[PDB]
DNA sequence: TGACTGACTGACTGACTGACTGACTGACTGACTGACTGACTGACTGACTGACTGACTGAC
């Protein structure tokens, strides 16, 4: 079809969902729309992950392109607020910025949400103790036995990354 | 039935780390660097040596 969506691939329920490259496919737009769903349907809270504070502008970038696609439905943008049909569930989340994260109260997250993994030819300043930061992040979030799932995805095929 | 608001707020900077890159270099080393005891034996030598001269008798 136009746009795969996610759903077969989920089926299988592994918290790490390893997709690779595919630049275009809109897995991007997928991830965006399928916490939404949840959230609808269930109530279950949302959080755009990003690696940097620096990146404010992603209160637009990431909210309009897949607002209009849901046909019957309201939605909110406030800044780091994200809104379904009035209900708050959506927030920007940097890793760089550990210590905010220490402080604030988890939100109930089925699945974290994280597309462009792979850094290509930076300047190689990412976060130290990144798979340490990730498993971090993991006990931070859901101290309990209740499962959580994540998906990550890399811009381009790097056979080898560090996690 | 309302009119600034005082404390949350987007944001939009204002100062600062390291990572990576752009030449030194002085550190390090290797390929000369011309000497310097050894070989040794090419040339040199006294040390050591075996057969011709030297004739009054064996013989007369
Ligand atoms: N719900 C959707 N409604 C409309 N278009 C969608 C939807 N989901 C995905 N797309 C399409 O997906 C295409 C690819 O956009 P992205 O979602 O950014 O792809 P992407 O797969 O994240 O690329 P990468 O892998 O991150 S480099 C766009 O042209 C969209 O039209
Ligand atoms: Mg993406």
């Amino acid at each position: 079809s136009l746009f795969y969506n996610p759903q077969k691939m989920l089926s299988y329920d592994r918290i790490l969902n390893f997709v690779i490259g595919a630049r275009g496919i809109g897995k991007s737009y997928a991830m965006k729309v399928y916490p939404i769903n949840r959230f609808i349907k269930y109530g279950e809270q949302f959080i755009y992950v990003r690696r940097y504070k620096p990146e404010l502008a992603k209160v637009s970038n990431y909210f309009n392109d897949v607002a209009q696609e849901f046909p019957d439905h309201e939605l909110v943008v406030k800044g780091r607020r994200f809104y379904i049909d009035g209900k708050l569930a959506g927030w920007a989340i940097p890793l760089s910025v550990w210590q905010s994260e220490k402080s604030n109260a988890y939100p109930n997250v089925s699945t974290i949400v994280f597309d462009e993994f792979i850094r290509e030819k930076d300047n190689s300043n990412y976060i130290p103790n990144e798979v340490s930061a990730l498993l971090n992040l993991m006990d931070t979030v859901f101290r309990n036995r209740e499962r959580v799932r994540c998906i990550c995805l890399s811009n381009a095929v790097s056979v080898v990354n560090p996690y």
